[PDB]
């Protein structure tokens, strides 16, 4: 478990830091979990909060999301300073750039040819199984197969992929409940988060003196893991899960709800020179 984010400590390091890095999951983190993805179109409040945070050039503000490129661009893309990572690391837009990079297309996806061949082989030999093909991930499904033989086939297929495909291309093999998935290593949010920190270079004095990383889910845990490996001073890094104190997490802190996340970012925004004046 974790204590709630110490907002006083956060604000103090924010003020002290000359360079700040923010990495936010979107759904479940900046906005509540909902059934209808359109109901999680950012409220005006969420958008104001992000726009104000990103306006300060001392801040590098990243949204790291499973959402489509078209969704992030439509609803948040008008804030030019936001860095956007969409579709599980497959599309990236740097702060202040109009250009999206297609990271899948920038990679060698020759592995897909071999994985399809292997999956097709096991499919023909495992009644009930089938292949799901997405842009970047390939998934072999076998829930409808005999449970024991399906599991056996999946163990055998996984071993084969690990000893061949995974040693030639930068991909990993995942096991879901009744599935096997192959996807690029760059899909992992920790990969995404480590890359962002290393972009600052190998010079300590050039590193950000403030990192706030927020996320609610299992994939976001990999961001927290990566930051624990960053080599940055502990008091400079705030890995924060969204969830209860009793939640087991790689984060060091929690905030209970997206409303608390927005409230926390608003507190940081209100330390601006302009806001401090208006406040008196």
């Amino acid at each position: 478990g974790t204590p709630a984010l110490d907002r006083a400590k956060l604000l103090k390091q924010y003020r002290k830091a000359r360079k700040r890095l923010f990495m936010f999951d979107y759904d479940g983190t900046l906005t509540p979990i909902v059934k209808d993805p359109q109901a999680a179109i950012p409220s005006d409040r969420v958008l104001r909060t992000l726009k104000t945070l990103a306006a300060d050039p001392r801040n590098a503000v990243w949204i790291i999301s499973g959402r489509d490129q078209a969704f992030l661009d439509e609803w948040m893309g008008h804030i030019p300073e936001l860095g956007l990572s969409a579709e599980h690391g497959c599309f990236i837009r740097q702060p202040r750039s109009d250009d999206w990079e297609n990271l899948a297309e920038s990679s060698d996806m020759g592995w897909q040819k071999e994985v399809m061949e292997v999956f097709q082989h096991f499919t023909e030999r495992t009644q009930g199984s089938f292949i799901e093909r997405k842009r970047v991930a390939l998934t072999w499904h076998y829930r409808r197969a005999d449970p024991e033989y399906g599991a056996f086939q999946a163990r055998e297929c996984r071993k084969m992929l690990e000893e061949t495909v995974a040693k030639r291309w930068e991909v990993e093999v995942m096991a879901g409940k009744a599935n096997l998935e192959v996807r690029p290593t760059f899909v992992n949010k920790g990969f995404i988060a480590a890359r962002l920190v290393q972009e600052y270079g190998t010079d300590p004095a050039q590193a950000p003196e403030f990192v706030l990383c927020l996320g609610d889910d299992f994939t976001d845990e990999d961001m927290f893991r990566a930051l624990k490996k960053s080599g940055l001073p502990a008091g400079h890094v705030f890995s924060v899960t969204v969830g209860a104190s009793s939640k087991q997490t790689e984060a060091s802190w929690h905030l209970l709800e997206p409303a608390d996340v927005i409230g926390t970012i608003s507190m940081l925004n209100n330390s601006s020179s302009a806001q401090e004046y208006l406040e008196h």
